[PDB]
């Protein structure tokens, strides 16, 4: 009855806590939402009127020119290339070129041979195609390029070359012109008569001609042998390009890594997941099996044939397989990608078939089984630009708690005083 | 007083707003989040893949031609070889002695058979296989009928058997066949007609296992004398139901009279399926069900005019709305030589085969996944209920707020 | 209770007393902090929601909506030899050898020897200008005359499985010279649409891209590439072909199947962005409609005849056709510069409204063993020249879907005005107490 003879303060009272469950819901709500970290995405193009042309790294698919393959070099590798057996002896199977084979013979016969010094990456320099060999024609927009404009990277598939690679302080080149023209355009000999000669089927061997490609930022090195596409001989390839701006968000909202002046990389200058994970692979195989693969960077010693087999190969299969979460390598915030649609013609044209052949001093045979011509170039001169947007930022969040908390403050005010004037009046 | 003049003031704006965040609430807006994140690993898809030729000219039988000659088109409609200009002399020869029904008393004929019989067998065709580095054989297909006839799915996630799954993305970490596409068993052409083609190869679908294969409509071409590779990005698609939009909302129970699992393929399907039945008392080769096979009369003379008319003239008939839920996959062709020169003259050996049947009927199919990472694409709607009724607490606030006030002056 | 007797003690009562005398104060200082804080709060809030309105913030919204036609596109497509070797006249050849290149600058073959002794042959008795009175020469005649004849290359054409003929495609002139564009939607006739998407159900074109009528090669030149077969651009009726820049490249001795995706994009004006408002006015001298490609060409046209006083044959105006001279000393020149040293003199902005389409290049051979003894004697050519000459284009919708793929304005008027409306009018109601002691004290 004390309650009841409120006479209508118990109305205000319970009003009061009806609003104070009111804000608290919508708080709440509004809160809940803010910390879903929502995100949504915005597509857009935008024309230019330069672009800067990417790099492109291209390997022969056969490592090893046969020629180059010394007596020196089958007698520490032999087991390696799988042109030996565990016994250096050439394998028994006898589906092998007779003709080929015989220059083997000569070759893996160890009599009376005193072993000389052996360094993997020296063989790979060596015995890997030449870009010099292979390049029988280079124009970038149409201006003649030669051996000079490509820069050697060592990858899985051994001495690689990346055009426009923007390393060695050279600066980028830029296309004004999207279309066939105005681009990188190539023409190769794979040297399909270099190729390892294959007898036995292996885990090793495979039955491919030609090359495979990739097209990359020059802030990112060459992971070639994932990420890479085929160009086949006998055939012009155009590869039209668009370039792609992406913008993702960092924790809390998304995963990426804020690339910065610092790459926070041991080996790379710049954070990209490639440079991360040749980073990883690096430190793992070095920590694990003290020297490192010919294709990763480092002051590491090159691992031995014997190492590659025993120790290298054996690590990285656990790292990628069963130690899965050693090296998170988070995607970048800043990054640029390229969109490529791939169509390809006959090459020679009869009319040319006869020329090319002469040219070079080839059989018109040759040509159609080893000369492949590649045209990498914008479709457009625009880019597209891909941001995820944060959906909610802290601005909103006060901004619709605010109004709310400032006229609730303003009411609980009031009921401060009429519940000092209901304590007054009961007082005395 | 004078909060009269305010508090209706206050009370007409208030309840403007209201209704602007209500006629927004039911233009049921939506917009899109593209994300990528990254797994270590990823169910490799179905992979179903048929020969382009659909019967071996050798199992073609007497028998068969007799009954589905007109249908093949080896035949006319009275069991006469076409007048050809001229075919190859010796492939018309042994369609002359074929086609001879001399004495020939009629035998019992089946399409379902005919095409399990006569289709090219997985068997012969696949001369290697391996999954993810590891060998593979026939046991690991899993035979489909399709309107091309005997194809055949791996990795089908059917029959029990467990979904492979890649623990790293390349060439070699995915399916790696080299097929014979035993050019020489192609149905020989002397004429032009509505079947005749020129085409030598294979078509491929990469599908979800939740969807069974539409390869007519869906799939790509693979050439002979080239390895193909196909690196594939695997997407997860999440679309909203009405009203955002017009997704069907996923459920356990499929909703086909046929299928276990809804897909907008295995919709189409059910209806052509039940059409057929419905509209000709049988069903095709390569549709589900119980009913009767159709004769190769019921095929040229009910079937294919039905299900012709079905697509343009009678549309309304089957809407086959989109899942909600789903999976696709992004594909980037690209080739090189088959075989190498070093390698030519042992492929030959070890099959025996000229190197010349080589190029003209080995092909090698590469699918793997770029990168071991899914995209997600996912509509999401723009203001929930959530919300707007979170906005009218804005009222109540007012309405509440507004009423303690009053009780000051009472 | 002894808290009845005495009425609470003396300290307390005091309390109360204090309260009482000061209340009227208090309910004011708390009024004047609390309505500050709170107009303080209104006044941040609606800055912030204004700022926000005018950072013209637009998000995207992808939607695949199914319908059961679609409007099969436009299929423009060339021979990448521009001139048939057969058709080239000893006139054409005075006036254009340079320009084909089969002739240096001095009206002679290159000294070169690197050249088939049979096809030279012919050019030797061509290039005899002996006693020779040059005719009138015009490069559009020559093109028309010259350039591949759809009418020779087109073996077979199915679309929707009906026949077609070259009656179907109508010549556009590109700077590969005479073209063809399928379903091109001029010259009054109808659009086509596919009912049902897949390899048979589109445009399926048997073409002979004629090798042995290809300009013979000896000598590296701009002009000379190795290329046999065609380039392809697959585009909307409603846009011109650009197909130097935006084709594709298909092989003989393949079918090459092309499948198709709709997308239909809507993109947003200043000032949320870039794009050109649609007017039925082209506000483009040479054009009827708005397109990229019609912009780029209209300008292209604009500058070479303000420069040259002349236009290239794949240009449109009334302008003179250039000459082989002007085409090198004045054209190529000047478009070279209006790329390059000239880039802001032709903006050419994206249109709001429009339609792409996506397309999955994949291929098979041809022609089969079974089918090769056919095609060979049905053309009355080797089965050499069928495997070097002779492709199949297959172009046709993978599903009757289209994608969209819309800007949307992230924060339009109808919202700015509803949360600023929002906070104004829970302020008022707030402040009502203040509203009216500020009224009492002022009296
Ligand atoms: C980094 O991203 C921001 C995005 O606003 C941009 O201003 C800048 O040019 C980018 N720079 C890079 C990739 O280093
Ligand atoms: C789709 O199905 C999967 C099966 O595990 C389920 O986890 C998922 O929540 C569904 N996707 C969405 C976002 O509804
Ligand atoms: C063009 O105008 C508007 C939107 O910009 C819309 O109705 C539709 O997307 C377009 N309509 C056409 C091309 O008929």
């Amino acid at each position: 009855s004390y309650e009841r003879l409120s006479l209508k303060r118990a109305l205000w009272a319970l009003c009061f806590l009806g609003s104070l469950a009111v804000l608290l819901c919508v708080c709440t709500e509004r809160v809940q939402y803010y910390f879903h970290y929502h995100h949504v995405t915005k597509l857009d193009e935008v024309a230019a009127s330069q672009l800067t042309f990417p790099a492109v790294t291209l390997c022969n698919l056969n490592e090893f020119r046969f020629s180059q393959v010394s007596k020196n070099d089958l007698y520490h590798a032999g087991e390696l290339l799988a042109l030996l057996n565990n016994r250096y002896e050439i394998p028994d199977t006898q589906m092998a070129d007779e003709k080929q084979l015989e220059i083997l013979q000569d070759k893996a016969n160890f009599r009376s041979f005193k072993p000389k010094p052996f360094n993997m990456r020296e063989f790979y320099d060596r015995a890997g195609h030449d870009i010099r060999d292979m390049l029988l024609s280079c124009h970038f927009r149409g201006e003649v390029c030669s051996a000079e404009d490509f820069k050697v990277v060592f990858t899985r598939y051994g001495k690689c070359y990346t055009f426009n690679s923007g390393r060695d302080g050279r600066p980028r080149l830029k296309t004004m012109k999207g279309g066939t023209g105005n681009g990188l355009e190539i023409m190769l000999d794979i040297q399909q008569d270099e190729y390892l000669p294959v007898w036995g089927e292996t885990d090793e061997t495979s039955f491919e001609a030609g090359i495979k490609v990739q097209i990359h930022s020059q802030d990112e090195p060459p992971f070639i042998d994932q990420l890479g596409f085929g160009v086949a001989p006998g055939f012009q390839t155009f590869v039209a390009c668009q370039e792609q701006r992406l913008i993702y968000l960092p924790p809390p909202w998304g995963t990426c890594k804020a690339v910065t002046m610092d790459s926070d990389l041991d080996f790379f200058d710049s954070y990209s997941i490639t440079a991360c994970r040749i980073d990883c692979e690096t430190r793992y195989l070095v920590e694990n099996c003290n020297c490192r693969m010919v294709h990763m960077p480092g002051d590491a010693p090159y691992c031995t044939p014997e190492q590659y087999k025993e120790c290298a190969d054996p690590a990285l299969d656990f790292l990628v397989e069963k130690d899965q979460e050693y090296c998170v390598c988070e995607m970048p915030c800043n990054l640029t990608r390229y969109g490529k649609e791939l169509s390809m013609v006959k090459i020679p044209s009869k009319a040319s078939a006869k020329y090319l052949a002469k040219k070079f001093n080839k059989s018109e045979q040759y040509i159609g089984e080893n000369i492949l011509v590649l045209d990498i170039f914008f479709e457009v001169l625009n880019y597209e630009t891909i941001e995820q947007k944060k959906a909610y930022e802290i601005a909103g969040l006060l901004g619709d708690i605010g109004g709310q908390m400032g006229l609730f403050i303003g009411a609980s005010i009031l009921t401060v005083l009429e519940l000092f004037d209901y304590a007054y009046e009961v007082i005395k």
